[PDB]
């Protein structure tokens, strides 16, 4: 049985309980905290690519009002984000299970751009999600995992200074 777990969930829970924010920029900004995933139950000798994308958690625009995040009134459908391929992809089951899979080089942008960067809509709430794709074999297979604990609102600057403080404290 293939098992996927969140490394440093205790740190992510500190951010989640304040409402987490991630900066997005024209050229794209790396995430803190970084999504790190513990994986076991892979075939050490099978071939896999690790994919990261971001699900719009709701169809609303959010706004920071008298120090609290509140959803707009007017839902729009949120098309799914583009996928980021972990740069170690493709790789042997063994490679992925020997240390936490770390998405330290994904960059979050608010502008359609060349390559690498994932465009998110500013002031939308997002849930990180991975896909483990078994490649090369005859039977292709995908297993998907969500990380509720890692939810955030995409922002051009931090609104909650409690978030600013946590980011600096643990970076
Ligand atoms: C051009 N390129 C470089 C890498 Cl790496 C990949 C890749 O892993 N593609 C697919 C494997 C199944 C999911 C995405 N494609």
């Amino acid at each position: 049985e293939l098992r996927v777990g969140l490394e440093e969930s205790e740190l992510w829970l500190r951010f989640k309980e304040l409402t987490n924010e991630m900066i997005v920029t024209k050229n794209g900004r790396r995430m803190f905290p970084v999504l790190k995933v513990n994986v076991s139950g892979l075939d050490p000798n099978a071939m896999y690519s690790f994919l990261l994308d971001f699900v719009a958690a709701d169809n609303h625009r959010w706004k920071y009002v008298n120090g609290e995040w509140v959803p707009g009134g007017k839902p729009e459908p949120q098309a799914p984000s583009c996928v980021y391929i972990h740069p170690d992809s493709p790789n042997f089951g063994a490679h992925w299970m020997k240390a936490p899979v770390s998405f330290s080089k994904v960059k979050l942008t608010n502008k359609l751009n060349g390559g690498g960067q994932i465009m998110l809509n500013s002031l939308h709430k997002y849930e990180p999600r991975i896909h483990i794709v078994r490649v090369g074999g005859p039977q292709r297979m995908i297993t998907s995992h969500c990380f509720p604990e890692t939810q955030f609102i995409a922002v051009t600057a931090y609104q909650n200074e409690e978030i600013t403080a946590l980011k600096i404290k643990y970076n």
